């Protein structure tokens, strides 16, 4: 499935990109990832993005899970409409997303399907902030309860029927 | 991607509608029977418990001057108050632009929503839905019709591709 918008030039934002050894890095080998917010954010400044956000997202694949997931994606308005830059959302393509299979640049809209799509058994869910170091602090990688975890703010991506008997 | 739901057993709805002949051929040989289906399909939710029985008209459009769109059907119930899609002739349009769209679908609303947006980079996609049947054909007819007359009240849009944007002045 498509991973760039024609809302907007975003195979041209990516060539763009790709021209940051720092972005670049990370679109070849896209493990290990909160260091893109700054450069992929500034970036989107200067293309004239705004009202820019920082997405922290859980991948969560079952309840019982110690540390879920986290992942960061850049979110910013270009005429009225969100779109969300995700140049690393391919490290998940060999971990039970194959549908990730490069960068995204995307509307809302369409991001929010493509990770929806990507898995049936995974809950994933996120927060945008205005600061960069916020997003990286209430998405962690540090143990976590999905017990205790307060959905005030969580937007559901998924939302797999095992979380739904979970909550009860 | 996936074609069906996990939000309900969709699994063994479709294995359900293959166990009719009648069924198994059209969704073997989806091409053009997607308005058919609907009455056959309808019933089968009906049967399973859905409620709220709706009927989704559906245009595609390449582009502004095209003659005719290519249209299509799902059908629409309600299942412990959220909706599901059956939509069992999708892959009609697989070897037709739409490659992504590999198997019949039993998604719910929002699944059904995503597949069809991701399956296109710039078709214009846009459905209805219908407490009836007929009306629903009717109002999504494969005849000569101008995108510009169009009104887009009642249109719910799939996609809404950067040209289109445009075209809207």
């Amino acid at each position: 499935t498509y991973n760039l918008t024609s809302d907007i030039d975003a195979a041209a934002y990516l060539e763009e990109l790709k021209q940051n050894p720092i972005i670049n890095n990370k679109i070849m080998n896209p493990v290990g990832c909160e260091s893109l917010m700054t450069p992929v954010s500034n970036f989107m400044n200067e293309k004239g993005f705004d009202n820019i956000r920082y997405r922290g997202i859980f991948i969560w694949d079952k309840p019982t899970e110690e540390i879920p997931t986290n992942h960061f994606a850049v979110v910013g308005n270009k005429e009225g409409k969100d779109y969300v830059f995700d140049v690393s959302a391919h490290q998940f393509e060999n971990r039970g997303m194959s549908n990730l299979n490069g960068p995204l640049i995307l509307s809302a809209d369409e991001w929010v399907c493509k990770y929806r799509m990507a898995t049936r058994r995974k809950l994933i869910y996120y927060t945008d902030f205005s600061n960069s170091s916020i997003a990286a602090n209430a998405y962690d990688a540090l143990p976590r309860e999905l017990e205790s975890e307060s959905m005030a703010g969580k937007v559901f991506v998924t939302s797999p029927r095992w979380f739904n008997t979970f909550k009860k």
